[PDB]
């Protein structure tokens, strides 16, 4: 299942503290094995040195088959664990 996938392979790309994610697909007339459809949080220290957009925008053009290879549309939210242990 694609979250377990995006879970490991996000694990081999960016090296994660945390993770707080789901698919929405479950909402369209989709095929079977069909999960086109999901959203993400993730906590690294690998995005920390950058604006919030900025560090969106690199994973967004690095990364748009490492986060969105099996899936046709999805959305994140990415954090450092420093904000994540107080706040967020």
């Amino acid at each position: 299942p694609v979250e377990a996938a995006i879970r490991t392979k996000l694990e081999e790309a960016l090296s994660p503290e945390v993770l707080e994610l789901r698919n929405e697909s479950g909402g369209h007339a989709v095929p079977p094995g069909s999960e086109t459809h999901f959203r993400v949080a993730v906590v690294s220290s690998r995005f920390e040195g950058l604006s919030p957009l900025q560090r969106h925008r690199l994973v967004h053009a690095a990364l748009a088959e490492e986060l969105g290879g099996p899936v046709h549309a999805l959305a994140i939210q990415a954090r450092t664990p420093a904000q994540w242990r107080e706040n967020s």
